[PDB]
C-alpha cells in the first residue's frame, strides 16, 4: 500500500540522451539508431530566437557543424534534416543502447515521465501530465531543451515530448518527437500565452479510486449524480467535462472498489462545493490531477 | 523554472536488480560485485513470519537453495552469509553493471530515491524522505521487499535503504546496506508502531526557498523571529526543532534570496498560525518537507 507520483524507471532513456552543439549553442538530444532527435532552435543565437527563419538559417550549417557528444566520445554527423521543430542529425553509429520504441503525439490529460537533462548528461526523472491547454508544470532550467518525455509498456519506450521552451508564466511547451508542438505555441522568443488550464476530471477520480485502495475514504458519501448534473458542476470550477468514454476508463477501479463512477463523482461534486475542511486525500491538500486510471491500476498492481 | 518531485536517474540502480528466491519466496536483490543482497526474511514462510528465529531457519538452508536471476539467466551462489537484516549472496559473477557505490546510513529528514521493484524488475522511480519517525511514506505491494533508497552524486551511487516492510499503518520500514534497520522496527509479523511523524522543519523552509526562487512569494511577511520563539511554535504544531545546523544549511539559499533565515522562519510561523487561506505555494496546498536544503540548490541549479 501507499501511493506516489511515480515515474518511470529511467534507465532505458538514459541511454539515449546526448550533448548537441552549434555554434556556441549546447542543447540535449535523443539518440536513437543512427538518428539524433533535437530541437531545431540549437541552430538559432539569442538574436536569432527573436523572429527566427529557420530554413535561412539552416542553409547556413553544414554536418560539421553539430557537434553531437555521447558520454566523452564524439558521434560522426553524416546528415541532418529538418522536420516540423525537431532537427534529425543522422550519425554514423547506431546507438547500441537502443531500446524498442514507438513515437507517440499524446492527447491531454496522459501523463508521462520526463527525464530533465543538462549538456546530454541526465540529472532527475518527474512524473508530468500534458495539461488540457498543452503545456507541461515541468522543473526546467536553460540547457534542458531536448530533454524528453516518455511512457515504457515492458520493454518498449514511448517517446511522448520534446522539451523546447519556457512560456513567461513559467509553464513548459514543447513536442512530439516528429517536431510538431503541442497547443498553438511556436518556437519563437515571443510572449505566448497559454490558456486555460483546467483540472482532468478523469484522473482526479481515478486518484480518488486510489485512495479508497489506500484506506482515505472520509470523503466518500451517500450521494450520487447524473453525467449531466457533474458537469454543470466540473464546468463551473474549470474541470473538463466528463464523458462517459471517461467512464468507461474507470471501470476496472469502479470494479475493484465497488464504488460506481457516479456516485464517485457525486463525492468529488461535494468536495468541489465543500472543500476539504482542513483534511488530506493521499497525503495531499488538493485534488490530485496527474494520475490516469491507467497509472492508478498499474501502481495499484505492481507492472514491471 | 518550475519546481518538481524529482527522483535520481535511476539507471545505475536498474542495473543492480534481481530476484531472489528461497523455496516459494520471492523478493528483490542488490547484485553489486559478486556479492547479492536481499532481506533476510526470503527464507521465511508465512508460519515463520510471526516469531522467527532467523540463524535457526538459515541453518536448513545450503548455497544452492537461493535462486539468483539476473534478466533471464540464473547467477550460481558460491557463499551465504547473514549480516543483521541482509542477506548476503556470494555469487561467481561480479555485476558487470556495477556502478561506483558506497553503503550511507542517513538521518531522518534526509531524502532518496525508490526504484520499486517486482521479481527483480524495476516498476517505478519516487523521491521519499526517511521521517523523524525512521518510517517511510512509499508506495510499495508485497514482492517489494529488497527495492532500495538511493543518492547519486555525479557517477557514486550511494544506497541507503532497502525494503523490508509494511507496517499496519501502511507506512513502510526497513535497513540500511547493512542490515540494520532504521528505528526500533524488527523484521517480524507482529503489531509495531509508529512514533510521532514530525514535520521536517529544515526541509520546510528549503521548499520555501525554492518557492520564492520560482515565484511564488505571497506567503513573504514582514516580520522576523528567534530560533527559540520560532521553535516554541514549531513544538506546538509538531514540527522538528531547528538548530543552528539547520540555519548554517539554509545559508546558500538565504544568500540566494536575500532573505534571511530568521525572516523565513516567521513566514513559516504566520502559515502555521494562519494556514493557507485556500492558497498554494508551488503547487500544494500543504508545507511540503521531503525536499532538503541540498535537493533545492541541486535542482534550482541543475546538478547532473
Ligand atoms: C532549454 C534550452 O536549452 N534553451 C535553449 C535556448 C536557451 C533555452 C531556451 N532557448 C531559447 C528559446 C527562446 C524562446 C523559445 C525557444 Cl523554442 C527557445
Ligand atoms: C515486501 C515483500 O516482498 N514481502 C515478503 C513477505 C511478503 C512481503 C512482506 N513479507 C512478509 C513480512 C511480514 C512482516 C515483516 C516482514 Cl520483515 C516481512
Amino acid at each position: 500500500s501507499g501511493f506516489r507520483k511515480m515515474a518511470f524507471p529511467s534507465g532505458k532513456v538514459e541511454g539515449c540522451m546526448v550533448q548537441v552543439t552549434c555554434g556556441t549553442t549546447t542543447l540535449n538530444g535523443l539518440w536513437l539508431d543512427d538518428v539524433v532527435y533535437c530541437p531545431r532552435h540549437v541552430i538559432c543565437t539569442s538574436e536569432d530566437m527573436l523572429n527566427p527563419n529557420y530554413e535561412d538559417l539552416l542553409i547556413r550549417k553544414s554536418n560539421h557543424n553539430f557537434l553531437v557528444q555521447a558520454g566523452n566520445v564524439q558521434l560522426r554527423v553524416i546528415g541532418h534534416s529538418m522536420q516540423n521543430c525537431v532537427l534529425k542529425l543522422k550519425v554514423d553509429t547506431a546507438n547500441p543502447k537502443t531500446p524498442k520504441y514507438k513515437f507517440v503525439r499524446i492527447q491531454p490529460g496522459q501523463t508521462f515521465s520526463v527525464l530533465a537533462c543538462y549538456n546530454g548528461s541526465p540529472s532527475g526523472v518527474y512524473q508530468c501530465a500534458m495539461r488540457p491547454n498543452f503545456t507541461i508544470k515541468g522543473s526546467f532550467l536553460n540547457g534542458s531543451c531536448g530533454s524528453v518525455g516518455f511512457n515504457i509498456d515492458y520493454d518498449c519506450v514511448s517517446f511522448c515530448y520534446m522539451h523546447h521552451m519556457e512560456l513567461p508564466t513559467g509553464v513548459h511547451a514543447g513536442t512530439d518527437l516528429e517536431g510538431n508542438f503541442y497547443g498553438p505555441f511556436v518556437d519563437r522568443q515571443t510572449a505566448q500565452a497559454a490558456g486555460t488550464d483546467t483540472t482532468i476530471t478523469v484522473n482526479v477520480l481515478a486518484w480518488l479510486y486510489a485512495a479508497v485502495i489506500n484506506g482515505d475514504r472520509w470523503f466518500l458519501n451517500r450521494f450520487t449524480t447524473t453525467l449531466n448534473d457533474f458537469n454543470l458542476v466540473a464546468m463551473k470550477y474549470n474541470y473538463e467535462p466528463l464523458t462517459q468514454d471517461h467512464v468507461d476508463i474507470l471501470g476496472p477501479l469502479s470494479a475493484q472498489t465497488g464504488i460506481a463512477v457516479l456516485d464517485m463523482c457525486a463525492s468529488l461534486k461535494e468536495l468541489l462545493q465543500n472543500g476539504m475542511n482542513g483534511r488530506t486525500i493521499l497525503g495531499s491538500a488538493l485534488l490530485e490531477d496527474e494520475f490516469t486510471p491507467f497509472d492508478v491500476v498499474r501502481q495499484c498492481s505492481g507492472v514491471t
